């Protein structure tokens, strides 16, 4: 690409993997939201909350795709796998699963930051710190608070 | 389900398949939108248009999920397959592909309506007619006009 | 009638029966509301909700009478039967009874649609679909959610 | 009832009878309104007027039910009989029938007031005087004026 | 056509015939309006009413032409025949003629719906129901009311 | 007619012929407008322009009918012939056809003015000059400009 500068191939591949992971998280939250819409579950607040989270994850994936184009990398999409469960069994179980998911996403982002540091890419490091790391910390803390209160 | 009335199992399965198809269409449009965001393509109008279409398809899938819960069926999600291409060679090619996709979705909806008619489910028939059939006709007409003008 | 066209006698009779059924539903909801108005029950939210439902059912009956006049049929009213209970033991029991009633009304409407389809009366079919079927589905789902939460 | 004071059983029964009578009057007025909605009658002003009267009678019945709960009595509903005619031959005939009906309702209310006076129930006497007697006198006078003008 | 899907040739031909019929109805109403504009007739209310009806019929014809293009059919126009009368002897006679005309148009629309049902075209069925059937029923009822009052 | 003064029979007949010609022009413009609405043509600006022209021609015909009643003549309507073609091969060809049509209408109006001058009817002469001649000149000039630019 005519715009590409200081952008390693490994960073491009890692960004594509993170795009897929964010799309997967959006899918999981969609599944949870419509689990709580069932007539035999009927918890409107949980359904609304998880739908909002699904849309937020979609926005995160789109931001990563924009970043990939900005640095001159090329987007390669993969299948979005279906969630692990169809029935999420309770609000507490759903919140615990969401906490586990957000911690896994955080670990992926931290590995990406380590890669960018190893490749001496300060722009990618700052992008990850500014747009992903504190949001993940805040989300994890909010989910932990919810789990404590539901327990 | 305590709410289930005049809802055949085949209709429930077909609604789940349609949910997956709408999610797939949203994914395809997202891919097209960010193809036109590349620095070596750089057509902002096409990128914005296809992103809008992706969001619309996501809304259609959510409406189908809501219907499934309303009638007392149970949602079962599947993998969302990757689109057929990564490179959508041109605006005209992308529009032609979108036209083909919308015609395929229309055929699926017509088969769904035939199934609902065969099972004597007037509510499902009216749902499909009111919320999907005319929107599909209008979308196909608009895409045909775009293809003619781009040719 | 000078306005009559494509309106079978059986459809006219079935519309009269449906008018009586809607009036009966209104009466049942009135009874429930003023059960919850008692000093030894004293649940204002349930009383208000069931009074609103009674008025809605009255409006549905009036719409059917208007339709009968529009198509050139003649209205024949019958006695509105007393509800099955005077004492609606609890909010959960009242909601379960309302769910049963709305499902019975839905079955009557579906039989009406089948009759209109058999007599090739598309206007009556569309009238039933547009003004009664989706409202019945939504009401049944709402009542199911209420029953789940009260249980 | 914990709230019951100076409320005779005969008064409770008479209030239930009056509730049924008001519901019957509402039904009669509904029949009259949709008679004038017919295409071979087509008098919009009469249809609107009698529909308004039907709704007013429904409100009167609801006020009596509220009173029954206020004094600690228990509501017992009965069948609402269908009106005496399906065809209300003309506007003048309909007005004459409405006048006869309102005079019958007035006689029932006067017998109720006599019963309340005999049982030394000043609250019930004042309730009947304040909310029913003058309204009945005014309605009878208005109907008489209408009958004179239509004659 | 690149947009054509599930659109039978017979449906296309029937839509063209309906376009011609709507244009004819508009012409008839124009003739009636300017009959009532004559100095030896001089009924301004009838002239205004029938001119409004003529414009409405023109709009209906244009909507059918739009539908023909949406489904990928091709419009073929025919001569618009002159009305059966030059002198519409009275307001009552004009209203009776308009009632007869609207009933004929309704019969044509019902035959169109039957054809669309036989060819398994749910989109055309819903188009006819939503945009033409109830409007025809309402117009016929209004004309019947007018005829009754004028008689 | 009681209002008729200085209105020759020949003028009445010529006004009827002009009414038919204006209706024909409206029909031609409608055909053009919906030619450009086709999915394989898809020129929205031309469709909008020619629809506006069709409505304008209808207004001109109505004004002539009003004049015929004002002077005491009697309107006699004739068949509106279908346009000369179904396919208006291009925007330039459609504009050229419209120019030819407007020149033919202008020639008809000039012959009408000559007849009115020969019959010493100054009111009809002024009516034609004020409401038709300059509008025709302006329309012809606008169409000529459009043809030059499209060439």
């Amino acid at each position: 690409s005519q715009v590409r500068q200081n952008y390693h191939q490994d960073s491009e591949a890692a960004i594509n993997r993170q795009i897929n992971l964010e799309l997967y998280a959006s899918y999981v939250y969609l599944s949870m939201s419509y689990y709580f819409d069932r007539d035999d579950v009927a918890l409107k607040n949980f359904a609304k909350y998880f739908l909002h989270q699904s849309h937020k994850e979609r926005r995160h994936a789109e931001k990563l795709m924009k970043l990939q184009n900005q640095r001159g990398g090329r987007i390669f999409l993969q299948d979005i796998k279906k969630p692990d469960c169809d029935d999420w069994e309770s609000g507490l179980n759903a919140m615990e699963c969401a906490l586990h998911l957000e911690k896994n996403v955080n670990q992926s982002l931290l590995e990406l930051h380590k890669l960018a540091t190893d490749k001496n890419d300060p722009h990618l490091c700052d992008f990850i710190e500014t747009h992903y790391l504190n949001k993940q910390v805040k989300a994890i803390k909010k989910l932990g608070d919810h789990v404590t209160n539901l327990r």
